[PDB]
């Protein structure tokens, strides 16, 4: 691969977010790009190491449902560059908007999400923060998985109490399925954070699966259940998860 | 960090086309993939080295309008894998289809095509076969540039014998603009190809820009003209080409 970007080529536009590592600016570089940037005139090794490692994982990714990693610049500032994403996240479309999706579109999102996730785990990568907030509907058609700039509902029980695993991401994908099939965040009636955190971690509290749509296929409900099994070992793997969802789509 | 894909991970079938050296299969690998394979023949040194270089450049490309490179396989056979492309090429949509595009989409395609090309040339890459056939409308919205003779896109200096340069690609992009802005293949009225080959090289034949669509903005007429200018040196560069297109689009 060739990942280093000539330095003076990037021009930063409107600041968008504060990111998880640096401030994020919608930029322009041979088209529309997004740039997470650090604006310190000289980077502390902490700041430098997060950069060095954040690039290290992205160096491995090449999938249509994973966000596109385009390169990095070291010298104007420590910067990471990716494609710009036209549209809104999965989170916004279900919760922060009136528009409900068609059941077909609902599974299609779950499908593409599975493909991106399957590919990630295949290259031995752990997301550690799968949520509808970190799932972007590029052009309202294509699912793009990333890490953008507080995730509690998608947290597996063993994470509440090396707890991050492939199975912890699987569970997180389960919660996302709930969002798609209910249009809702789990534990909507429980108010207090410590109550949810403790009840879900102790193994008493599990998402109310009766709220699923009528149109939701019975088989889809079963898969969603398996993903949310309290015992991490008893959770399915994304190969089978991807498998089942696609066979559903063909019908 | 390492792009080679272990054998039996990919499940092939649904072949689309077949060269004299290779075949393309709609595959399955963590989703929908496309696989170019060399299962037509034991690789000749040309094709085998062409393979080696084809991967070497794809390793370097990282763009939304450039085709997505996902990896390669050595052990079942020498294979290259990319994203699957949903839709049909620009060629098919303009000429081999009923669908006429809204002028907006013509510019959007023209802009995304420029972006992909600009990125390519920036990394010091020459395409050498820009045509509407090698431009794929993924999901009918997003342009994907790849490589899948064809002479309507052939620059004058290429007919005669570098000859292949960035300026030869610009001309080829010019013809594509003609396709987009006329809904037509150039010299549609001229019958025999052999006349065209000589005249385009000789300076006799020039695209008829009167066939341009009514909706086409004046700035587009000028840019399209400049791109297919006989003099290769005075031909614009894609940075400068892209520049006009974006600000043109920005005013709509
Ligand atoms: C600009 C950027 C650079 C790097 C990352 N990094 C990650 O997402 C990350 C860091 C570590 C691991 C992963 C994995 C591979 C685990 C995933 N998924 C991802 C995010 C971003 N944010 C980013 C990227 C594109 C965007 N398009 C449109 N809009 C409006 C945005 O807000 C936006 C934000
Ligand atoms: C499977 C494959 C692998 C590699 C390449 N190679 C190139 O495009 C190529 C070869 C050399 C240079 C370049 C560059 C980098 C210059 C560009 N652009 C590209 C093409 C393909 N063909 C390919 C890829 C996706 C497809 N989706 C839908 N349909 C229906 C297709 O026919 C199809 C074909």
């Amino acid at each position: 691969d060739d990942w280093e970007i000539p330095d003076g080529q990037i021009t930063v536009g409107q600041r968008i977010g504060s990111g998880s590592f640096g401030t994020v600016y919608k930029g322009k570089w041979h088209g529309d790009v997004a740039v997470k940037m650090l604006n310190v005139t000289a980077p502390t090794p902490q700041q430098l190491q997060a950069f060095k490692n954040e690039v290290g994982v992205l160096r491995k990714t090449h999938h249509v449902n994973i966000l596109l990693f385009m390169g990095y610049s070291t010298k104007p500032q420590l910067a990471i560059v990716t494609q710009w994403c036209e549209g809104s996240s999965l989170y916004h479309h279900l919760h922060a908007s009136e528009t409900k999706f068609e059941m077909k579109k609902l599974i299609d999102i779950a499908r593409q999400t599975a493909r991106g996730m399957d590919y990630l785990h295949a290259k031995s990568i752990i997301h550690r923060d799968l949520k509808s907030n970190n799932i972007f509907l590029h052009e309202d058609n294509t699912v793009k998985i990333g890490d953008f700039g507080g995730s509690i509902l998608w947290m597996a029980p063993e994470v509440i109490r090396n707890p991050y695993s492939f199975q912890s991401d699987v569970y997180a994908f389960g919660i996302v399925l709930y969002e798609l099939m209910t249009g809702q965040l789990p534990y909507s009636n429980i108010n207090n954070r410590d109550q949810i955190i403790e009840m879900v971690g102790r193994g008493s509290l599990s998402p109310d699966l009766s709220k699923v749509r009528s149109n939701c296929p019975k088989r889809m409900k079963r898969l969603m259940a398996e993903c949310l099994k309290k015992k991490r070992d008893e959770r399915p793997s994304f190969p089978r998860i991807l498998a089942e969802i696609e066979e559903l789509a063909r019908e």
